[PDB]
């Protein structure tokens, strides 16, 4: 009890194992979340949305290291079925509450409920979404912040800061132009925690920019978080340093830039100190354009205003001068070191690859994203879990299925994942932090390469890099991971449209100990729900065939 004395962690500290130990705080955290289907005008320009309980972005899920959380989860839409995925969070023996809809739950269909139920088995920043085929990017996504230890120290909390792509167009609406052609999603803007300005064809200005206020000599936390649908971003504010203390939910030894690259998925948290001369200065979100296309990469900005600053007036400050804004690069493996130090302990791991490929589909064609072989192709109306309940013992699994077998306890899984296309994926994994053992460029070399075990980066999303094309293009990431959570586990490019398309495979983790999570009543409960929804409402059927939206099933 002497260490964090005065805190809901006492008696724990940066130092602890947290994959191990877990403060036992008692509390039960509760939360409602209605699944919403509205219309907002968050730069200006209304358009419709899918919300929690009619908030972008929506409330902040805030919990201690080692409480329980509860989200009710009601979905109030017509046309959309709905799951709510906790990313990052590690669900160890709780795979039936990730969220992924055609892997762990059948879809929420309207009027229905799910309840989720989770420990708090990490601390810092996140995020929740939907996990169901594109609606997260129609605006139904939230914070997580789970408040424990520190790497640094500051004064004042300033909670989540969600960086977005945007256009006036749903994504939804987007999706068919995107399927049929070989051009990267094009969005016209972007918004800073939901906010920004927009200029019209008549050079009016509407909107309101995210704003925050400094207190000379303060010190305060930013936890970032990359929400976008398509762009890999570059967060910086002008003339100030930015202190980073933890990468994901693994608190890192701090070190301090001018910038953070920050892909999707990926969250940062970062202290900034307010020393400079008391003024108004632009906080910046910048596209990458290797792997970004938007129309305002200048101008998704916002205001730090300091108490001392003149009111009603714009920055005039100039941009940190870091280099270009066009390669898509996460910080290196040596800026990344974890606090908690832990070997990657590769010896006698099963070794996977999973190649990454674009490739037409049919007639149209449809040109769908394809990870270790083949477009992700599985049933919203039978999940996985519902297939190893019925077959518990079963081999059958089809091409299309994606599967990737960790059947033996703690074994570790080493996988590759490569292109030779020059376009870079933020990959997620979920249920596990991975071991971030190499990320590079080019061809991947099998005897050559250098896998970093020594306490690598460790985080539940890393972009697999890739070069230019004037530079041969390609490139490749290498995960680890120990077998220490069974369950249902999807792994994924966490571009939506990607991963909707087929950009996904599931790691089949332990399958003769599901029994230690399943429950036949939450699965079945639903999947019944749902299947009457589909009797009535078309937007039941999941479109799998090749002239039309395709949905892989995630
Ligand atoms: C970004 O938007 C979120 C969501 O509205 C804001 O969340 C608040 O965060 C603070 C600090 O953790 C909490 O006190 C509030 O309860 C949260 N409100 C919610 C979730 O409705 C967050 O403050 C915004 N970020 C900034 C820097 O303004
Ligand atoms: C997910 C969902 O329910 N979306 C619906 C949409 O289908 C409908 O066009 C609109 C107008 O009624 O309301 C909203
Ligand atoms: C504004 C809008 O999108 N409205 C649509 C409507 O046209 C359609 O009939 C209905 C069912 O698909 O969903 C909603
Ligand atoms: C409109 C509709 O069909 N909804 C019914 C409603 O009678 C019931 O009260 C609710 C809660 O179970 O869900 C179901
Ligand atoms: C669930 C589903 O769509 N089943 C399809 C079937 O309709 C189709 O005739 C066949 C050949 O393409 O492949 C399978
Ligand atoms: C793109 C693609 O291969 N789509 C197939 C579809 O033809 C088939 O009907 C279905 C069977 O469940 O699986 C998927
Ligand atoms: O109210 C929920 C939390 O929101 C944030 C801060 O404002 C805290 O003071 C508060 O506990
Ligand atoms: O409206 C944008 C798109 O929305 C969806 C389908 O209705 C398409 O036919 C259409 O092109
Ligand atoms: O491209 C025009 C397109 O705009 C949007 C919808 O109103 C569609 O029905 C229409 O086809
Ligand atoms: O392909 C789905 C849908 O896309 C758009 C239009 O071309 C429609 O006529 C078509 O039905
Ligand atoms: O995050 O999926
Ligand atoms: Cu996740
Ligand atoms: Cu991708
Ligand atoms: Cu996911």
């Amino acid at each position: 009890s002497s260490q964090s004395p005065n805190t809901p962690w006492q008696g724990y500290d940066i130092n602890t194992n947290y994959y191990e130990t877990i403060p036992q705080t008692n509390v039960v955290r509760e939360y409602w979340f209605d699944i919403v289907n509205t219309t907002a005008a968050l730069d200006g320009v209304e358009r419709p949305v899918l919300l929690v309980n009619g908030q972008f972005p929506g409330p902040t899920i805030e919990a201690n290291w080692g409480d329980t959380v509860k989200v009710h989860v009601t979905n109030r839409m017509e046309n959309n079925g709905t799951a709510i995925h906790f990313h990052g969070i590690r669900q160890l023996y709780n795979n039936q509450m990730d969220g992924v809809a055609a892997l762990t739950q059948c879809p929420v269909p309207p009027n229905s409920s799910y309840t989720y139920v989770w420990r708090a088995e990490e601390y810092g920043s996140s995020w929740y979404h939907s996990h169901f085929s594109l609606q997260a990017w129609e605006g139904v996504f939230g914070g997580i912040l789970i408040h424990g230890p520190s790497t640094a120290e500051y004064d004042h909390d300033l909670g989540m800061v969600f960086l977005n792509d945007w256009s006036h167009q749903t994504v939804d609406e987007m999706y068919q132009s995107v399927l049929e052609s070989q051009n990267p999603p094009h969005f016209q803007t972007g918004l800073i925690n939901g906010s920004n300005i927009w200029v019209t064809a008549d050079n009016q200005t509407v909107g309101r920019r995210f704003q925050t206020e400094f207190v000379p000599g303060q010190r305060y936390r930013l936890r970032l978080v990359n929400a976008a649908m398509d762009t890999h971003f570059r967060f910086s504010i002008d003339n100030h340093d930015l202190t980073v203390i933890a990468s994901d939910f693994v608190p890192i030894v701090p070190f301090t830039t001018n910038n953070v690259p920050i892909g999707m998925g990926q969250r940062y948290d970062i202290i900034v100190t307010a020393n400079q001369a008391p003024d108004n200065y632009w906080i910046r979100a910048i596209p990458q354009s290797f792997c970004s296309d938007n129309a305002n990469s200048d101008n998704i900005k916002g205001v730090l205003h300091y108490e001392g600053a003149a009111d009603n007036s714009d920055p005039t400050s100039t941009k940190w001068d870091y280099g270009d804004d066009i390669q898509c690069l996460d910080f290196s493996l040596d800026e990344l070191v974890p606090w908690l130090a832990l070997d990657a302990d590769i010896g006698g791991a099963q070794m996977a690859e999973s190649d990454v490929d674009f490739t037409p589909f049919g007639d149209v064609p449809l040109y769908l994203w394809t990870m270790g072989g083949n477009a992700l192709n599985i049933s919203w109306k039978d999940p996985t879990l519902q297939q190893t309940f019925e077959d518990p013992d079963k081999m059958d699994w089809k091409a299309s299925q994606g599967v990737i077998e960790a059947a033996i306890p703690n074994k570790w899984t080493v996988l590759v994942v490569q292109t030779d296309l020059p376009v870079p994926h933020p990959i997620h994994l979920h249920g596990h932090d991975f071991y971030l053992l190499a990320q590079g460029f080019g061809q991947f070399n099998p005897q050559n390469v250098t896998l970093k075990t020594h306490n690598p980066p460790r985080r539940d999303t890393a972009l697999m890099t890739a070069a230019t094309p004037e530079n041969g293009g390609g490139g490749y990431m290498v995960i680890g991971f120990p077998a220490d959570n069974p369950g249902v586990w999807l792994i994924h490019c966490h571009i939506g449209f990607h991963a909707t398309e087929g950009f996904a495979q599931q790691i089949v983790e332990r399958q003769s100990e599901f029994n230690t999570f399943f429950s036949e009543d939450l699965l079945e409960n639903t999947c019944d729900a749902w299947d009457e929804y589909a009797k009535v409402n078309p937007y039941g059927h999941q479109y799998r065939a090749l002239a039309g939206p395709y949905e892989s099933g995630i």
